[PDB]
């Protein structure tokens, strides 16, 4: 029955501060002048940097824990990665969905992760996947909230059935509308699949997220139109844009132009950094180029960009632990936001850039909120970062439903030493 | 009460002429085979060039004099001078813009101009700049010709009411339509947008002027509808396409199919040297393209191209006097149209090439046609542009309106000498 987090550091606040709860919500915040003395029903910070929960805004957990099954994804191309993945989606079961999504979803919980927005592959007659998924949401309630986004990963129009898919997808509950441009057979069909989506999410009242212009093509440009009906439809706040690794290659004068229009939309970007590395630049030969779209500048331009994981051991990455901070770290390299501030910076990334991309309505150290905070054994952002820390403590509903005994390492020199990395 | 010019050089022609003046109009040119003797109501062109009137095809009046108010366009780019503007487009009164504008007026008719083509925002609900300018229109009329574009600067899909108030703007009496389809937020848009203007165009019997592809976009390819709009409505000689800056970028494969639909649609087009060679280019690092459309080729084709001013001193441009010899010297330099004939033939871009494109029905030296004409204290264009002569004289309606007493340049030697930098 914990009654106050204390010692709490809060990133870019100065001093050390006391977070009262009451009801599983928090009901004040104040200054300490110095370090508080624990007590029952307190948890101390120890000093430790508290932020609300971290936010994975794009996974997919139907494909989860997959790799391999039945064949590996050779070439580590987007393309190659649908196609074994249609191999996998032929053997879908029930509960070998929910069992790889809880696989993965426990690893989230463990890395203070408390909100996941999932696609969920709807390019399926039997929706074999979605129907597993929609079970999983309800029994990880207690822990996360998820999101589930009807996703037809080969195309709404270039799909036999598509359209009717994705409105029964949503018709079963799937809270976000996706779509994926780039893989319709024309860009006259992913310009139509976009009104179509708009359409549908306006129908049924739910937000969108639409895998755009994942390619290296400097001529896919389905982020206009995505912004462009955002704008239309006044409803930028609900709207997301995966990916749109193919601004990594447009020219700087189109770019400058777009900029306007994206930030008088007000929707939202994704950047997938562990993936993007991975499959961008897979038809280059020398020089190769990154891929990820344009993080720091959506940054200077105040536009939402936020990083997602995407993928964990599946046809599209092998690799993974369900990190944000890993997450954040291999983004901050590649898009070379490296200077103190924005690494320190960086943590905005995976927490409240991620809950304005996911919509979310309870997020945030403030009074009035749901108890719902994590606490990370580090000095500041930059420091968890730098060290990858573990979360220490996870809060849901002012309960702690997760915790890391971090490990102990020691050197024996002329005498033994305790080693934090720290400086 | 003139009655003759003598000692007149015309462009292409051998030896000196004679224009016989009466009622205000030119009744008959002669050839003289020597120098005729002055006077009284004999205009004395002393064997320099008579032409036509210099003409003005592309400026903003509107926004004429304001650079630096309420800010610096820093990045020099079209997309910041738009947003400087916006700044300075809502402190708008009427008596500002009237007074900026004849500011600038005055000086074109101190350097010969007596035709000037003015885009004026109207994407602005109070249409302020467009009544002031309605009344300069009027005004001016003595002096020089003044069409109004009425120019949806912010776009006509993209802004709130633009298309209605373009058309508002057409009721008033604005003479030309214009559009900015690389400035939509979308593809789509841009197209709609010119399907919209060439139907406005029509409705009202007004002729068109197009921003057109001003952007370092290779995929910026809106003038190919402009000019099959035209073709298809056969109304070529009505339509001009300005800046087409996105053609510098082209593939030379499509620029060579485009082409052939450029000749057969009878299109103008108008470069605009001093502002392209500044605006063009910034997102480039080294090497950095020149950024004006392809008027050498287009010269070599037949294609109709003249040269503008576009902006003096304002948030596209911190320089100007408006002066036409200076715009002209620019492009043949960017445009290597640097062999003697071109640059002696330079004169067409600011006279017959400009007249052509603001569809003018009485320009030329020509017996019947008004007597408005221009002295340049020069033998030749190459001459003129060499040494940037100021206009000796200006005769509208054969009447002097202006005229500059040349600069006397000496240099004290053993003796003193005078200097006229000719050869
Ligand atoms: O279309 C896609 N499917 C799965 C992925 F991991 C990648 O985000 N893109
Ligand atoms: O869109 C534009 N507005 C003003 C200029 F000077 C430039 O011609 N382009
Ligand atoms: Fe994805
Ligand atoms: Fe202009």
């Amino acid at each position: 029955a914990l009654q106050t987090i204390i010692n709490a550091r809060l990133p870019g606040e100065e001093g050390l501060w006391q977070i009262h709860l009451q009801d599983g919500k928090i009901s004040a915040i104040d200054a300490q002048s110095g370090v508080m003395p624990i007590t029952e029903n307190s948890l101390d910070a120890e000093q430790g940097l508290v932020i609300p929960p971290f936010v994975e805004p794009h996974i997919h957990l139907d494909t989860t824990q997959t790799a391999g099954q039945p064949n590996w994804n050779q070439s580590g191309t987007l393309f190659e990665g649908i196609e074994r993945w249609a191999e996998r989606k032929a053997l879908l079961t029930h509960d070998d969905v929910k069992q790889r999504a809880w696989q993965t979803l426990k690893w989230q919980i463990a890395n203070g992760i408390q909100h996941v927005r999932t696609h969920v592959d709807v390019s399926d007659a039997t929706l074999t996947a979605l129907k597993a998924m929609l079970e999983v949401k309800q029994e990880v309630a207690p822990w996360i909230d998820l999101q589930i986004v009807a996703f037809p990963q080969e195309g709404i129009l270039s799909y036999p059935n598509g359209e009717a898919l994705l409105e029964e997808a949503l018709r079963l509950g799937a809270d976000v509308v996706g779509a994926i441009p780039h893989f319709e057979f024309t860009r006259e069909y992913g310009v139509e699949s976009l009104h179509k989506t708009f359409a549908l999410a306006q129908k049924y009242d739910r937000l969108i997220d639409v895998h755009c212009d994942e390619i290296d093509d400097e001529q896919s440009r389905f982020v206009e139109t995505v912004a462009a009906l955002a704008h239309h439809e006044g409803m930028g706040a609900r709207v997301t844009a995966s990916h749109t690794t193919a601004m990594h290659s447009y020219n700087g004068a189109y770019t400058s132009r777009l900029f306007r229009l994206l930030k008088m939309s007000g929707i939202n970007f994704v950047a997938n950094p562990l993936v993007n590395i991975h499959l961008q630049g897979r038809f280059d030969t020398y020089p190769k180029r990154r891929g990820i779209t344009r993080v720091k500048e959506m940054l200077e331009s105040g536009i939402n960009v936020c990083f997602g994981h995407d993928a964990v051991f599946d046809p599209w990455y092998p690799l993974g632990t369900a990190n944000m901070l890993q997450v954040l770290h291999m983004g901050l390299h590649v898009c070379q936001l490296m200077g103190y501030g924005q690494i320190n910076d960086g943590l905005n990334l995976i927490t409240h850039h991620s809950a304005r991309t996911l919509n979310l309505q309870d997020y945030g150290i403030a009074a009035g909120n749901s108890a719902n905070l994590i606490i990370l054994p580090a000095e500041n952002g930059f420091d968890a970062l730098r060290r990858q820390v573990p979360v220490r403590y996870s809060v849901r509903g002012g309960k702690v439903i997760a915790s890391t005994q971090p490990a102990q390492t020691t050197v024996y020199l002329e005498q033994p030493e305790a080693i934090d990395y720290k400086r």
